[PDB]
């Protein structure tokens, strides 16, 4: 009954053509649908009751949404084996590994786009009453319009699969205290990891706290470090991540306030050419 939303899509529809991702259980594919390219998840034989529950799941939650920056569900295959979820196709994969891939080749104006993109995505989630606890670059998918979608939907499946996850099992350095520390996972725990993802984007997609290990992040939080100013980044877009990464849940902007103020200095875009100072590590001199 979650799942009477969606569209049955019948194999000879569906051709796959590439594998653009894997794991144990199955692949994802790029392919093309009945033409239109999309994007195609397997579940193989074997599964079990859980597998199921949880792969349809993620079904079935993504058919329950429709907006710009939610990645869109087309259908399933499950009176069929191999199982399938088919969505639509991100030609440029995740925002993690295309910033890296793309470093210093958008504009800041771009940039702050995409982060009102995710942003809108993240307070449509929010109040469909829908916490991630995942929120990542690297669970944002980029298409050739350069808009950014919110992806990896589900109930335990998102952490349990997420490499990130370190053993509960979470992202850490992704994930605010109070859920770190005692398991409140909110849109306000989504707004820090939010937050995070500001800063790698802002980044071109560096990694959170570098080396620092997963204890020596949460010490370094508890005692009220934060991440440092990206170079070439707006004041008021790093004044907006550092209120993302209030301690106290209360204090941080809900989305509603995020999206808000992302669309002003967008609509004013000579606001973001005041630069946040960057503090830099080394020091060239030359006579
Ligand atoms: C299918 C599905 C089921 C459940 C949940 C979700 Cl979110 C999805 N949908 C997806 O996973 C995806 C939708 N779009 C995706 N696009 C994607 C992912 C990873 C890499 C790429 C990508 O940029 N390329 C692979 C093909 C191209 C390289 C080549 O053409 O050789 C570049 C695109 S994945």
């Amino acid at each position: 009954a979650v799942l009477k939303f969606t569209t049955e899509i019948h194999p000879s529809c569906v051709t796959r053509q590439k594998v653009i991702g894997a794991g144990e259980f199955g692949e994802v594919y790029k392919g093309m649908l009945k033409e239109v390219p999309v994007a195609i998840k397997t579940l193989k034989a074997g599964y079990t009751e859980k597998q199921r529950v949880d792969f349809l799941g993620e079904a079935g939650i993504m058919g329950q949404f429709s907006h710009h920056n939610i990645i869109r569900l087309e259908g399933v295959i499950s009176k069929y084996k191999p199982m399938m979820i088919i969505t639509e196709y991100m030609e440029n994969g995740a925002l993690d590994k295309f910033l890296r891939e793309k470093d210093g080749e958008f504009s800041v104006l771009q940039l702050v786009g995409m982060l009102r993109g995710i942003a809108a995505g993240m307070k449509y989630l929010a109040n469909m009453n829908y916490v991630h606890r995942d929120l990542a670059a690297r669970n944002i998918l980029v298409n050739s319009n350069l808009v950014c979608k919110v992806s990896d939907f589900g109930l335990s499946r998102v952490l349990e699969d997420d490499p990130e996850a370190t053993y509960g099992k979470i992202p850490i350095r992704w994930t605010a205290p109070e859920a770190i520390s005692y398991r409140k996972f909110t849109s306000a725990s989504d707004v820090w990891s939010f937050g995070i993802v500001m800063w790698e984007v802002m980044t071109y997609g560096e990694r959170p706290y570098w080396e620092l290990s997963n204890h020596e992040v949460m010490k370094a939080i508890n005692d009220g470090f934060r991440l440092p100013t990206p170079m070439d980044c707006p004041s008021a877009i790093y004044q907006l991540m550092m209120q993302c990464w209030q301690q106290e849940r209360a204090r941080r902007p809900k989305f509603a306030d995020i999206v808000s103020i992302l669309d002003k200095l967008i609509r004013a875009p000579d606001s973001l050419k005041t630069l946040a100072d960057f503090d830099p590590r080394v020091s060239i001199r030359l006579p």
